[PDB]
């Protein structure tokens, strides 16, 4: 693989997409690689760690509990609802729903938590009190996913996710154990931690959040690194490629394999 910098700007000239990227030490902050960094593109699934940490902070403050049991109804459900639908006699617990989401990215689990932070004008409203004056959302699930070109609803900048994440996971903002709890449902995901430690080579790290949407839309909000430690943010979202979805993971994979190579920067 090429360098880093490089294998992005092959995946734009082969997706005839928009490729945004940043590589940020966790405990630092120091950016490593950054690429259409100031540039947005639609969150989708990734806003759910996000959500999560704003559902920590309420926690923190006494406003909330993971224990709390939700109940809902079956005319709350949309589309794809892997856990949730299975819940509609006993309900589910708000740190169950945090899990659904994150980690099987459900997205009635991800709405009813939605609602439970003010909505996307109250997730945006907590952004803004971490200090990220940029992320905005605007829609619920499964709306948000619908990456229009040019539209700003619903978005991030690689910049701004990777700054936002790193402030949740350990800027102490978020208790300790919350800021643990944040961390292992990033390390639970299903829906793509499987399958890339089937990839990774042995000693890497990965905990991780994706995202899908039209237009070719994708991301991913991961923790990477060698000796099995969580060293580096990593953010990488795609759009506005006509691209299947497996070339789309397989140019995803190729920065990643990039990354993976020339570690050492
Ligand atoms: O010399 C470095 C390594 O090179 C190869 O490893 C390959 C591996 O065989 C391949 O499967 C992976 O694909 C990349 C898979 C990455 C998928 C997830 C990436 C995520 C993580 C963070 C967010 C962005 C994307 O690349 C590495 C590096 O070439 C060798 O197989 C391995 O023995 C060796 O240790």
């Amino acid at each position: 693989s090429p360098q880093p910098l490089e294998q992005i700007k092959l995946s734009e000239s082969q997706l005839s997409g928009r490729v945004g990227m940043i590589e940020m030490d966790l405990a630092s902050g120091r950016t490593l690689t950054a690429w259409r960094a100031d540039e947005r593109f639609p969150m989708m699934s990734t806003f759910k760690v996000v959500l999560c940490g704003a559902v920590l902070a309420r926690v923190d403050a006494g406003d909330e509990q993971l224990e709390r049991k939700i109940h809902y109804r079956q005319q709350d459900l949309v589309d794809y609802s892997p856990v949730s639908e299975k819940h509609l006699a006993d309900g589910m617990t708000v740190g169950e729903l945090c899990a659904a989401a994150i980690t099987m990215s459900d997205n009635s689990a991800a709405n009813l938590l939605l609602a439970t932070v003010g909505g996307p004008a109250g997730l945006t409203a907590f952004l803004r009190q971490i200090g990220d004056n940029v992320t905005r959302l605007d829609r619920w699930e499964t709306e948000l996913n619908e990456a229009l070109p040019g539209d700003a609803r619903d978005t991030t900048t690689p910049a701004s996710m990777a700054a936002t994440l790193r402030k949740l996971l350990t800027s102490q903002r978020l208790s300790a154990r919350s800021q643990r709890q944040l961390l292992q449902w990033m390390v639970d995901d299903r829906v793509a931690g499987p399958l890339i430690r089937s990839v990774l080579p042995a000693g890497w790290f990965i905990a991780d959040r994706t995202g899908a949407g039209e237009r070719g839309a994708r991301g991913i909000v991961a923790l990477l690194g060698p000796n099995n430690k969580a060293e580096r943010i990593v953010v990488i979202y795609l759009r506005d490629t006509p691209a299947s979805m497996a070339e789309r993971n397989q140019q995803i994979a190729g920065i990643g394999a990039a990354l993976i190579e020339h570690w050492q920067r």
